[PDB]
């Protein structure tokens, strides 16, 4: 029996549109006048964050703050502006303006809550993360929230997994876990028994399909899902 549905955060309940115009603000705002492209330094600032982060995937938790600083730093040095003083405020501040839930979350969290423990976890630091769900309005709807930094370790090291299971006091067969990420959601979660749903919304991840239990486009086919897993 299905118990818990647990949901991760960046392209799952958080649009990626809305995190690109979040980003592209953020580098907005650190350029200045300084005659650089934003949308250059932002695909610059991807690349790196990306492969900065890819190194510290199913590692010991390191605080997310300190790996996009160092990130910065090697931007304002490449391009020659000077680097930007709280960077992190800057940051929170564009995250609350801009930042956009997926147009279904709402309603499919609600859905769920009182039938279902409802969780979210993220690979993030747990007071800005947390910060930002209550500015996008729903931090309430869940019944748990775990992070990377309370874990110790990012996903898909199975200990994320394994705090946010014991939150919802039930092992893993009997949860189901939702991300956009083949390895570091579906691997991750299907370590501890869960049920893996591998969220696709464009169709474009088709080559590991079989890397999840099941493929959805629309977070609304969650429920469906469930419901059938539970006769
Ligand atoms: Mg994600
Ligand atoms: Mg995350």
């Amino acid at each position: 029996m299905i118990r818990a549905v647990f949901f991760d955060s960046l392209g799952t309940l958080i649009s990626v549109e809305g995190a690109y115009k979040v980003h592209l603000k953020i580098m907005e705002e650190v350029l200045g006048d300084y005659p650089l492209n934003p949308k250059t330094l932002l695909d610059e600032y991807e690349k790196l964050a990306r492969e900065a982060f890819s190194n510290y995937a199913g590692k010991p938790y390191r605080p997310l703050r300190d790996i996009l600083e160092e990130v910065m730093r090697k931007l304002a040095e490449k391009y020659g502006f000077k680097y930007p003083e709280n960077l992190w405020e800057i940051s929170l501040r564009m995250a609350q303006r801009y930042g956009e839930l997926y147009p279904e979350v709402v309603e499919v969290l609600k859905s769920l809550k009182g039938k279902y423990h409802v969780g979210v976890i993220l690979n993030r630091d747990t007071e800005p993360a947390t910060a930002f769900l209550d500015a996008l309005g729903i931090k309430d709807l869940f019944d748990s929230i775990t992070t990377s930094e309370e874990a110790g370790f990012f996903k898909p090291h199975p200990r994320i997994f394994e705090l946010a299971l014991k939150k919802a006091g039930v092992k893993g067969e009997k949860a189901v876990y939702v991300g956009d990420n083949p390895v570091k959601d579906a691997g991750g979660s299907k370590n501890l028994g869960m049920t893996s749903i591998l969220l696709d919304r464009k169709g474009e991840k088709r080559e590991f399909w079989d890397k999840a239990d099941f493929i959805v486009s629309d977070l609304r086919e969650v429920i469906k899902i469930v419901d059938e897993l539970n006769g």
